[PDB]
């Protein structure tokens, strides 16, 4: 039983963080079973499967009423090398 | 949009990593809807909800066909500052 496709979505080393989060959001929207809450799974995977540089930025992210927004904001100044 | 309880399971600053992962495993067994694959979500939370010291150890973990085992092994020698 291979893992679902949404479990192997990894941020590219040159991929903008917001693009990765958008891809992951759609994969979970489409692939998580009915009645499974997407939001907390998205937030966890958007950290654990982010690239190494963005994981460091995410560890120091904010603590607001918009927890997904806090993750995007923490990486908003990050620039891929290429 | 109150998150489920399994999503607020956080490794204490003084909590052994294996005990934290077990608490995640139980919370998902009882909280995650029956039929949603637990293992990828357990592995994800075992990083995202881990304490900073164990997150650093996890950064150097291996890359095998046993990804949860890689996480457990990476933190298997970490001991909290207060053992009580």
């Amino acid at each position: 039983a291979k893992d679902p496709s949404w479990a192997s979505i990894l941020q590219g080393l040159e991929e903008p963080y917001h693009t990765f989060v958008e891809r992951l959001n759609v994969a979970l929207d489409n692939g998580l079973p009915e009645g499974t809450p997407k939001d907390p799974i998205l937030r966890s995977l958007a950290y654990s499967n982010a690239n190494k540089e963005c994981q460091k930025l995410l560890q120091a992210r904010g603590h607001t009423n918009s927890p997904l927004g806090d993750m995007l904001r923490a990486c908003q100044a990050w620039t891929p090398k290429d």
